[PDB]
């Protein structure tokens, strides 16, 4: 009864109900009911789990407003919690596509971080569910939009990305003393809040890093303007990075951010993954730049080699770059500073830094396994 209440623990009231209730999802279908013993157990539970489904956190409970952004395998929706009126943003995950073209192990950390760091840096996540069809993450909802869509609308001045800039730094540094690698920053996955201040999301991409602080990973992750060398690198094999990687993609946001292109885009993918690699050939800033000298500097520091790329160290031999001089905040404080875009929010489902968007199985599959556990309440 110990392990039962604690709703990390493998083995509380939401993981036991969705082995239950994954259990009758995997077992119901007309082919198996001919094995005699799985039609005894659906006749003794059919009708009670089909109340308890009702009874349980479900996508009924939530009205969609609108889809705010889609993804690989689902969709984020604006929803208004219909009993409590509460406002939320819902990331929809398929798990037949997720079975079918994935890892289908990425959102345990995408959840569990959301729902325990309790980080400024990281968006919340109040409630995880699921049914037959998808997983469900309800979390706490930023309607100030992505960094995207604000250099989308700016002009975006140097003052600025120093500050958007240091509030990426502190974030990634407060995903990467928590042992994570955030292996997909790109300006898509920085929110911004009620206030107009940075969080991340999307740890779909996140990987916990061992004892000696490094990942070894055998696939190249993330998208592609953004992927680092080692990563991409790592594709073949004998993939060995550290934290390094999220550095040299906090490069690449500055870089687009002031010149208002990507360092090393192309017409093709590998275009792209080719200048990625020839870095040193191939980044340039435009002659018609009006790029400072200490900007150019730091961007220049995070688009080399891992071997030698800022950041390496620490955080605090990235604090200290002379780009960061400013007249607006310190680094301690930064959230408690007035942020330089502040959102106009009229109603708390404001969606206007928004733009606008199995088989039957013969024999038993256990297409419901991967899921069992992911249920839980805050
Ligand atoms: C492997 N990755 C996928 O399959 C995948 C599936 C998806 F649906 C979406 C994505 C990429 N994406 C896009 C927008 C987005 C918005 C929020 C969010 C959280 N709180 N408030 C919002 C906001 F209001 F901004 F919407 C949280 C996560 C994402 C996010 O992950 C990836």
């Amino acid at each position: 009864e110990a392990l039962i209440r604690d709703p990390r623990s493998p083995i509380n009231v939401e993981s036991l109900l969705d082995g239950l209730n994954s259990l009758v999802l995997d077992l119901d279908f007309p082919a198996l009911r001919k094995n005699k013993n799985i039609d005894n157990f659906l006749n003794r539970y059919e009708k009670i789990v089909k109340k308890i489904r009702g009874l349980q956190m479900k996508a009924e409970d939530y009205d969609v407003v609108k889809v705010i952004g889609r993804g690989a395998f689902g969709e984020v929706q604006l929803v208004r919690h219909k009993a409590s009126q509460k406002v939320y943003a819902m990331k929809l995950l398929s798990k037949f596509e997720m079975i079918k073209r994935s890892d289908s192990a990425f959102f345990w950390e995408e959840r569990d971080i959301m729902a325990f760091a309790n980080s400024p840096w990281v968006v919340q996540l109040f409630y995880a569910f699921q049914d037959d069809r998808y997983l469900y993450m309800v979390m706490e909802y930023m309607p100030g939009g992505d960094l995207v869509n604000l250099m989308s609308n700016y002009d975006v001045p140097e003052k600025w990305a120093k500050f958007y800039t240091a509030e990426v730094v502190l974030a990634l540094d407060a995903i990467h003393s928590m042992g994570l690698i955030h292996r997909d920053v790109k300006p898509d996955n920085m929110l911004l809040d009620k206030h107009g201040h940075l969080k991340l999301a999307d740890f779909g991409t996140c990987m916990k890093m061992d004892e000696t602080g490094m990942v070894h990973c055998d696939t190249a992750v993330g998208t592609p303007d953004y992927i680092s060398p080692e990563v991409l690198k790592s594709q073949g094999g004998d993939g060995f990075y550290g934290r390094e990687c999220d550095w040299w993609s906090v490069g690449v946001f500055l870089y687009e951010m002031l010149v208002g292109d990507t360092p090393f885009y192309a017409d093709s993918l590998v275009g792209t993954y080719s200048k990625i690699m020839d870095h040193k050939n191939s980044l340039c800033f435009p002659e018609d730049a009006e790029i400072s000298k200490h900007a150019k500097n730091l961007i220049c520091a995070f688009l080399t080699d891992r071997e030698v790329r800022l950041g390496r160290n620490g955080v605090e031999e990235i604090r200290q770059h002379p780009f960061f001089k400013n007249d607006q905040w310190h680094w301690d404080n930064i959230r408690e500073t007035a942020a330089p875009v502040v959102p106009e929010l009229s109603s708390d489902i404001d969606s206007s830094n928004f733009d606008d968007i199995f088989p039957i199985p013969k024999a038993f599959v256990g297409n419901q396994l991967p899921f069992i556990g992911f249920t839980y309440y805050r």
